[PDB]
């Protein structure tokens, strides 16, 4: 009944087989059989994985049922952690095998695929949802997520008000706190010339880009790997090609070149892994919910402050170059710094194989919670921080190089807690509101949560400082404290 390590592929073949979507995953991990093989073996080199229980997992892809009227790479490198961590996986794609197989332990899930888990099974649907793991791309804020302070809120998602734990909620990047980041891995499949490639198979991306594209067209060629009228004649076009041919081209080009949509995809980092640098679009204002209709009844106010934040802010320079498009002498100027100078290939470490097994074996091990609030990250790791006013605990978790950890909230949630961490309440009241335990300083005054699932990371105080649960972080992976293993 324990977990034994799988080094054979076979088995979740014949797995994947029963699903005609993933013909394409089945070829991608024949080509990554031996980094994600040699990295399972790595895990259990660096660290004591005997003696974890076998766990029976459910994954239901409610994006595949035919109901739902409707990404992959994400539930195929889950579903290959699982297999080489040696749980059992039960694959779902329909609501008839959702039924069958509903000794259950993990639920891997969709918003789509949990409303049909609360219909397939009624009511005691709750009995479960401390297993549910609901893979959510952009990512939930509680905000949204608790159904009566939404509607308080005025709050129209189809997606929210769910009631879960937002740690439950598994998002694509690291950008939301709140939730747990799952990711995926970016795919290697392994001279550099004066020429850009650019981001955008679709030639609606490109319009009004003209201006954009000329400046860049004075110091490069410009290629492009699109399906024409907003495509300038200029323009090196390579088609449609295999993710093999395309990681020899980015080995070729020097700036991979975004146009601003879409948003937080995999292919800047791919790029970036084979040596490209990536010129990424800021946004002014920050793209939302509220401003940005692809957005529109996201269960999140996430403001995106440029086309990849995640390269933006955990790659940077002199991999990524987030310039405003409007700011042509900056635009020049990024591009001409990108044509001499020679940046390495890379990779972040919890993209890669191994950096996603570590972070998913430690989310089965220690993830928990039917049972209440939580113990996983452990107390030593709470650093405590001060928001300032006009700053969420994202904000001032990841300034000082932390991340905000919302689980330790309900250790900073009254008078005598508060003592401890250097903030000293003369009078508190409670407020059922995201943006407590909000602290006074100017006036002694503490306000404190009193509606626990209302703890969010998200969220700025207008006038007073909010008391923030930071926890320190294992570098290149964001989703551990390093006494998280
Ligand atoms: C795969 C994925 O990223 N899913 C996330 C989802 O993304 C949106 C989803 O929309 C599908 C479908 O939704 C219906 O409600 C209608 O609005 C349809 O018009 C729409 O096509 O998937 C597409 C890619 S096919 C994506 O572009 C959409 O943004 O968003 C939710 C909420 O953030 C997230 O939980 C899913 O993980």
């Amino acid at each position: 009944s324990l977990a034994e390590i799988r080094t054979d592929f076979n088995i979740l073949y014949s797995m994947m087989k029963k699903h005609e979507e993933f013909r394409w995953m089945r070829l991608r991990i024949r080509r990554m059989a031996d980094a994600w093989i040699q990295a399972i073996k790595s895990l259990a080199e660096k660290q004591n994985l005997e003696k974890r229980k076998r766990k029976k997992v459910l994954v239901h892809l409610g994006l595949l049922t035919k109901e739902s009227g409707f990404e992959l790479v994400q539930w195929s490198d889950l579903i290959t952690s699982l297999y080489l961590l040696g749980h059992d996986i039960r694959i779902s794609a329909s609501l008839a095998e959702l039924k069958e197989i509903m000794i259950v332990e993990l639920i891997y899930i969709d918003i789509v695929g949990l409303a049909q888990f609360k219909k397939t099974l009624g009511p005691s649907w709750v009995h479960y949802q401390c297993m549910l793991r609901v893979l959510d791309s952009f990512g939930t804020e509680p905000e949204f997520n608790h159904a009566n302070y939404a509607q308080s809120k005025g709050h129209k998602t189809p997606w929210g008000k769910w009631n879960l734990n937002p740690q439950q909620f598994y998002t694509m990047f690291p950008h939301t706190p709140d939730n747990s980041f799952l990711g995926f891995v970016v795919e290697q499949h392994l001279k550099r010339q004066n020429q850009s490639l650019v981001y955008g198979k679709v030639d609606s991306f490109w319009k009004n880009k003209k201006i954009y594209l000329d400046i860049i067209h004075t110091y490069m060629e410009v290629h492009a790997t699109v399906y024409t009228k907003n495509i300038p004649s200029y323009v090196k076009n390579h088609g449609i090609l295999s993710g093999r041919d395309l990681q020899f081209l980015l080995r070729e080009t020097k700036l991979f070149v975004g146009l601003g949509f879409p948003y937080e995809g995999p292919a800047p980092l791919e790029a970036i892994a084979n040596g490209c640098a990536f010129l990424n679009p800021k946004f002014n204002p920050p793209k939302s919910s509220k401003n940005t209709d692809f957005f529109i009844g996201k269960p999140t106010l996430r403001e995106l402050t440029s086309q990849h934040p995640y390269a933006e802010v955990f790659i940077g320079r002199p991999h990524v170059w987030t310039v405003d498009l409007n700011n042509q002498e900056e635009v020049e100027d990024a591009v001409k710094a990108i044509l001499n100078q020679k940046i390495e290939p890379y990779m972040p470490y919890e993209f890669t194989c191994e950096g996603m097994l570590q972070r998913i074996n430690a989310f089965i091990e220690k993830q928990d919670f039917c049972h209440g609030q939580v113990m996983w990250p452990p107390l030593s790791a709470l650093q405590v921080k001060l928001a300032e006013p006009g700053q969420s605990c994202k904000q001032v978790c990841q300034e000082s190089q932390l991340i905000c950890e919302p689980s330790f909230f309900q250790h900073l949630n009254k008078d005598k807690d508060m003592l401890k961490y250097k903030v000293t309440c003369q009078s508190s009241e409670l407020a059922k509101d995201i943006l407590v335990p909000s602290f006074d300083p100017k006036n002694k005054h503490c306000v404190f949560q009193g509606d626990l699932l209302l703890f969010s990371c998200a969220g700025a105080h207008p006038r007073h400082q909010r008391v923030c649960p930071c926890r320190d972080f294992i570098k290149g992976q964001v989703a551990l404290c390093k006494d998280c293993l």
